[PDB]
């Protein structure tokens, strides 16, 4: 059988909201027990003053579970709280809704408490019969997360969590499951059930004084907490392994139903140890039942001597019991002693007995030296832990865990260099938060893998998404309030005027980005061009060719292509702008990557062999119809960029007449850098049979799909045979006719994600002005930033911000899992990131 | 692993108050629905009048569940009905409470009903929490049978019991476990939680109308049951194997949580079938879920076609729901649908739904004829049988059984044979009718095993004892009523005079017996004794002889000491009178059998080569002293019988003389049959030296016990080194001593149970008058009665109804187990035995 893991944990504890808060409780020695009015008036039927209690009962983010008011009002408060920290749980796994959905993953509950029934069965509501039934918590959780294991609630009192935990065992052993939740929980919302337990002189007055001579009973509390269990084999987080889980009844005692059996419970941890063929002595540390009862704590720990304190063990047995801290949770009380030895394996330290000043003197162990207990955080270096859970029935329940000490030998090669964190949340404050954490977290790829892994969310029920940089120079956040309706993604792929000094340098820090430009570069190297030098040591002068612009464009839209896709960004649209249609041939699947830099470099090679006379471009402030009617001889409408946008293409001599008689009438007029050549016009008739001709022997004609819309054809002829295809005659034809830009945005909807794919984003205000205020405008570089890898991650973010779904880390070598002790909590930032705006009906205390 | 069987059987179900009463309603198509003021008043909140009904909730039997009067007051009655049928199932499997005790037996209850903790806790009475937590329920039943297994309360609805099943199942596979307990229990207290459940559309007005087109809900039920389970090599009664159980969950469901789906309950029994290596084809009958839903049975009965209906099967799948006889038990329902399956297994014949007459048109199965319903008494060859229970939140369970169908080729020996039946009881009502159910029973000797193996109960427990004869040509019954306290058994050896024609006759029935005479003969055969021949065809003059009487006298004794140590019975205290003596030293060890008989030889054959003068013995209404000072000389007082009754021994002609003499003062006088030898007397003075020398090369010396009484030596001597061994010596001085009988009966108890084992129990006035009128006399046998093992029997039978412990058939070859299909229940006999009058408190439904 594998090895089976707790990979995930999750909780509320008294004063607690989280595992966390509950960790930073236990080890600074604060007492969780209050004494305070939540649940009824103190001093209320003599009852003792002191009750652990959940911080808030009423507050649920029903939404995200898709229950109605109706149904969430009559939903016990345990199952309400249950689903968040089940989602908690997953989420610390490293696992997400999309992960578990139709998963053979068991639920196992621990329930006991039918006060919500009791208190509500008199409004006669139908949805009390979905909501209050203890069998009906578990079966909820199976529902919303689309789970096919068991789903079963147990009781036997106070051991009810390691019993569930001893099926879910035996479930994933005989492999009728590959995964499990085990969870309880316990509330105390009626002082009646309060006073039946103190009439039974089951109560002390102040705490549950562990070990202590001073033992006179225990303080009931409340919990609600859950495991999610994988095999190892494919877990992504192991925090331990469970060894052996085993149950038995006292039977009969002569003392009462309610005496525990010290011989009967040895007989138990004897069996566990043998089944599993573990030698005792080899557990270091043992928490207890310990409820601090003067019959009940003799009993298990003289029973614990007899079985683990061997006469060869040197090293005195460290025993514990979170009750002490706490006071016990009764059905849920093993989730606390469970969570506790966690901890204690995660943090490397066991957490501290409250209460304890003078050892019963009835306990051997301790009067012997045998067994210490636990009154400063003590150091753990990892091994064995043993859990008891005894229920008041006889029910008795041992578990052995072992932890997981696999540690990184190397930090991951990625985990101080600058990445994009996204993630979704239920509020905007709460995605604040784990933006915050997130930084805290910055040289952890770990936690940034798991919580990638996590994030796998509806659009629908993760209604704010943010993003920031870790390790970054700058300070980066953006958070926005999504429409649960996808936007569509456009891919822009600008022209020249893109190109500039250094416009490889930052993003050749990515190995997909290197990797792309490495076989751009191993393709060009026979025709005689240095790619690589040219992007790394190219100066203006270089740049000033007609050749080494298109080549160094087309292969960076490429390399920016692929590290899209690796990213799973996918285009729903595609537009481009003059030579930009060779890198749209390549995203649409038209043209593999060596064709598209052959076809860019024959572009320039035939530009240049043909010795065209010298020619200028310009951007002017005129609309298309104002260009072909004002244009001298010469001069034509070459790029129809905006409404009031047109770049103008002709003769030297004639453009620069034009351009200062545009200026002399206030039109606004720009030089475009095209080396001296009129592009998009007359001109290029006679360069286009010779590139015909070497495209011909480079492209292998592919169709074009319907995202990509053409520029250099009009839309009248898109369904046209040379416009249905990436040809040798659709590149030539591209180089002579005009570029009609402002025809094809027009196309796209108002709401898309529109991504400029170029060295630099020069069409970022002709794009962010043609589509309007709705839609998302980014570029994934600008021209001498200061570090275009945060200008990527910062633009990309934004996208993720507004509905892009992407895998950031995926530009960078992979996790592997799973991840080593210590890598941080994943349940701490969710249990604080849901919408707990609303309030819901609690069972009152009887009047 | 090994085979799994159900071994056991017991319950309550509506107007049925055993399994066998539930028999008898299901067969008969008796409506178990009932429209009455049982729980509240008919019309409430406007539900529906049918529910069914428990008779009985408010009666139990807390005495012998040593249980006070605040413990059982506070105690569910869903657990006080559940240990009665607990002891009932464990009874049924021919176990005990002595065979459970101790036991790696664990309990699995389906119970969800928290309805007398809602009712009660207002009263604040501490023992709520002992008698009404789920928990509560499984470990007082682990408690008081002192069950050290698993203790375990389940909650999934309406599939609970087989999820518990499949819990017990897995735990004894995995050898957790040797045996189980596994139970289901609903009650129905309360209106508002019918209300509710109305409220909810789930309830019907009249019944469950399982696979009809007028299916519009379920009727609410009331049940208590449980099974006993216990390895098939283990197991005294097997029902039927459990082949495999398993259970999942439906996970999400677009129609919402209580929407059964049909594809995760066809991949559940798909599963099922796989793991245990069966084809689905192989079940013949199929206990359907069919609760009457318009939803619910097309999607189940549709899964079943899918699975089970192969297009290889010939023979259409024969499908059922005991919810259209009784309604649906909720979270106790399988346990009826396995006590169907119980009862076709066991009587041949599959029960008829009811309310079945028009079938529902999305049924495909019954609409292609693949599918039948079961609408009269069917006949069932064996083979498997499968059940499906589902309960309202998606949990899914499945379980195959398979019948046990070994029959007995041959009747045992002893069927016919009468038999002692023995039992103990509550009640002298209940005793009763257990005697008459096993004269019902008469021919089943392994009904009759069964019984006797289960009877093992501690004296206290059941304080009315019984004992009757079956296949006895005399009606014989005896019921009486015990003390706590044990009574010392007494066995008394007769001495001469109880010899009789045919006096072995009727016992060498008895294979014990027989075998002891046969050794006996064997031992005397070298002595030119025919022992067997003078006890089968003796006449009067065989036993005129001095010898023969002896020889059968002691043979007979022994014999009978062998079939009462064969039966268990062992003596407190042994008395013998005269030769009986030597029955005494056998009896205390002292002896063995060979030197019995050989002592009893010797004995007569020295008198009778001594030649001793003609004497005479006569029993006289005179005391002991009277007796010596009246004697003449030549007699001597020779047995000391009663206060009122003296033998006489001395010459033939001086007794017949005196004898006259008394007679003519009215004093009682009889004539003892001697053969004309005066024992007992100075006449055996000259036979003593060669008796003692012969029986010193036969008598291995061994002390006397504490337990034998002499009569041949006075008290102030028993402490002498002659009466401290049964030497030579000791058994030579009883010759010539007097018999000091009546010294030796006032040292038993008055209360004593006195046994006489003799040929003719000629000593029953003597002993009855000494011990008096509150001591058991008995003889085992009675000179020329008709029927002399009918004599034991009746005699052994008022020892036993008096505190005697034995087992009756230990005189007969042995039944071998597990006994044979068909062997009638003991449950039934023992639902009906309890001590039910008190009452006890039950939950009042809401004002």
């Amino acid at each position: 059988s594998g090895d089976i893991a707790i990979a995930g944990i999750s909780g509320r504890y008294p004063e607690s909201d989280s595992v966390g808060e509950f960790r930073d409780n236990l080890f600074g020695k604060v007492n969780m027990l209050t004494c305070d009015d939540r649940r009824w008036k103190l001093g209320h039927l003599d009852l003792p003053d002191v009750l652990g209690k959940l911080r808030s009962v009423d507050r649920f983010d029903s939404e995200f579970f898709n229950l109605n008011s109706k149904q969430t009002e009559m939903l016990d408060p345990q199952t309400r709280l249950l689903l968040e920290v089940c989602y908690e749980a997953i989420v610390d796994a490293g696992e997400s809704l999309a992960s578990v959905k139709g998963s053979r993953t068991g639920m196992y509950l621990a329930i006991s408490s039918s006060e919500p029934e009791q208190a509500w069965i008199c409004r006669q509501d139908p949805y009390i019969v979905m909501g209050c039934p203890h069998t009906m918590s578990p079966n909820r959780i199976s529902f919303f997360f689309d789970l096919h294991g068991p789903s079963i609630a147990y009781d036997t009192a106070c051991s009810s969590v390691l019993v569930a935990l001893e099926a879910a065992f035996q479930h994933m052993r005989t492999g009728v499951i590959d995964s499990a939740i085990v969870a309880g929980v316990n509330t105390c919302f009626r002082a009646l059930t309060s006073k039946v337990y103190q009439n039974m002189g089951m109560l002390g007055p102040e705490a549950c004084k562990a070990f202590d001579s001073s033992g006179n009973g225990y303080a009931r509390s409340e919990i609600v907490s859950a495991l999610f269990l994988k095999k190892s084999s494919d877990s992504k987080r192991i925090y331990c392994s469970v060894v052996n889980v085993k149950t038995n009844n006292d039977g009969f005692t002569p003392q009462g139903l309610t005496f525990p059996s010290g011989e009967i419970q040895e007989q138990l941890m004897r069996n566990v140890y043998a089944d599993c063929k573990l030698n005792p002595k080899e557990v270091s540390y043992f928490e207890c039942h310990g409820t601090g009862t003067p019959a009940g704590d003799p009993q298990e720990t003289n029973a614990i001597y007899r079985v683990m304190c061997t006469p060869d063990k040197r090293e005195p047995l460290l025993i514990g019991s979170v009750k002490s801290n706490m006071g016990h949770a009764e059905t849920g009380s093993a989730m606390a002693s469970i969570t506790k030895v966690i901890l204690a394996m995660h943090e490397g330290f066991i957490a501290p007995n409250l209460h304890f000043r003078s050892p019963n003197p009835k306990i051997e162990g301790l009067r012997d030296g045998k067994m210490a207990v636990v009154t400063e955080a003590t150091p753990w270096s990892g091994g064995y832990m043993a859990i008891n859970s005894f229920g008041m029935g006889g029910s008795n329940a041992h578990a052995v865990l072992r932890s997981y000490d696999v540690s990184s030998s190397k930090p991951h090669p990625s985990a101080h260099k600058p990445r994009l964190f996204t993630y979704s949340a239920r509020t905007e404050h709460g995605l604040r938060a784990i933006l915050r954490e997130a930084q805290t977290h910055a040289a952890s790829m770990e936690f940034h893998a798991l919580c990638q892994a996590s994030a796998d969310a509806p659009l629908g029920s993760m209604p704010y998404r943010g993003a920031t940089i870790l390790n970054g120079q700058h300070d980066f956040e953006v958070v926005e309030k999504c429409k649960s309706k996808a936007r569509e993604v456009w891919f822009i792929y600008a022209g020249m005027g893109s190109q500039w000094v250094g416009m490889a340098r930052c993003l050749m820090q990515l190995d997909v980005f290197r990797h792309s430009l490495e076989k751009s570069a191993a393709v060009l190297k026979p025709h005689g061009v240095d790619l690589l030098n040219i992007l790394s040591e190219g100066t203006e002068d270089t740049l000033r060719t007609i050749l080494n612009p298109f080549v160094c464009i087309t292969s960076i839209q490429v390399a920016l292509t692929d590290l899209l896709w690796s990213m799973g960004i996918r285009p729903d649209g595609i537009v481009g702008h003059s030579m930009g249609e060779v890198g749209c041939a390549y995203c649409d699947g038209c043209l593999t990557a060596e064709e598209a830099v052959l076809t860019a470099y024959w572009r320039g090679k035939c530009v240049t062999d043909g010795k065209v006379p010298p020619g200028k471009m310009a951007a002017v402030g005129l609309t298309w119809e104002e260009a072909k009617s004002q244009c001298p001889a010469g001069v034509v409408p070459a790029c129809h960029n905006a409404e009031d946008s047109v770049t103008i293409s002709g003769a030297a001599d004639v453009m620069l007449k034009f351009m200062e008689e545009l200026k002399a009438k206030d039109v606004f007029v720009r030089e475009v850098n095209s080396s001296n050549i009129a592009y998009h016009s007359y001109f290029m008739e006679n360069i286009y049979a010779s590139l015909k001709d070497s495209l011909s022997k480079v492209i292998s004609p592919k169709p074009r799909t319907a995202r990509w819309l053409p520029t250099s054809v009009p839309e009248e002829l898109w369904d046209s045979a040379p416009a249905q295809s990436s040809s040798a005659e659709f590149h030539a034809n591209n180089l002579v006719s005009p570029v009609l830009f402002h025809e094809a945005l027009q196309k796209i909807p108002p709401t898309a994600i529109a991504i400029e794919l170029a060295p630099h984003g020069l069409l970022q205000s002709v794009i962010k002005r043609t589509l309007g205020n709705e839609s998302v405008c980014v570029g994934l570089q600008k021209r001498n930033y200061a570090d275009n890898l945060e200008f990527l991650f910062a633009s990309l973010g934004k996208c993720f911000a507004n509905g892009l779904s992407l895998n950031p880390l995926a530009c960078y070598p992979p996790v592997e899992f799973p991840v080593p002790k210590g890598t941080p909590r994943l349940s701490d930032m969710v249990a604080g990131a849901w919408d707990h705006s609303a309030q819901w009906l609690v069972p009152k205390n009887e009047d």
